[PDB]
């Protein structure tokens, strides 16, 4: 679907037998779920920012469907203040920014 | 023109004279960039992260080119170590997400 920017890019995502609402961050390398558990094993990672790290998990080949559009790929899952699409999905749906 | 996001979104923008390279970000609402001598009146602002805050220069009607199209908005200036271009500017420029 064709996004505008003027509101910040929500979509609902499906992702572990649940509905969740999340932005589309071409400004992200990584995707940023908030807490649940999901299907795997998970590598501890400590993320960064401005004045520290964040502990996160990592979970490997979760599908998730985008606005229906089904993708596969690394999720990060942690006490994020808000669901963040990272580019590693964005490219799985063939998503482009146009100007 | 339209972009993939196999690598990171960065550009080529012309603000104060200078040419610079910035993030197509969509996930922040506003653009912010590296130390530059702005001409103008500013105010100061503090953006929060990751347990913290950072202050930087606001000014406010500040001319950008990217990639040729100039756009007028806010522009942050301060210790940012990624040059953010977000919403506020992609809005101006006509920029969307389609997939
Ligand atoms: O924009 C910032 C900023 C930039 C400049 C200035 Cl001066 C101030 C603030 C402040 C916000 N962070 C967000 C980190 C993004 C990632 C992340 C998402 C959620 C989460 F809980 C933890 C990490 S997304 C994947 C890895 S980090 C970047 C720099
Ligand atoms: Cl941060």
């Amino acid at each position: 679907p064709q996004i505008t920017l003027w509101q910040r890019p929500l979509v609902t995502i499906r992702i572990g037998g649940q509905l969740k609402e999340a932005l589309l961050d071409t400004g992200a390398d990584d995707t940023v779920l908030e807490e649940m558990n999901l299907p795997g094993k998970w590598k501890p990672k400590m993320i960064g920012g401005i004045g520290g790290f964040i502990k996160v998990r990592q979970y490997d080949q979760i599908p998730v469907e985008i606005c229906g559009h089904k993708a596969i790929g690394t999720v990060l899952v942690g006490p994020t203040p808000v669901n963040i699409i990272g580019r590693n999905l964005l490219t799985q749906i063939g998503c482009t920014l146009n100007f």
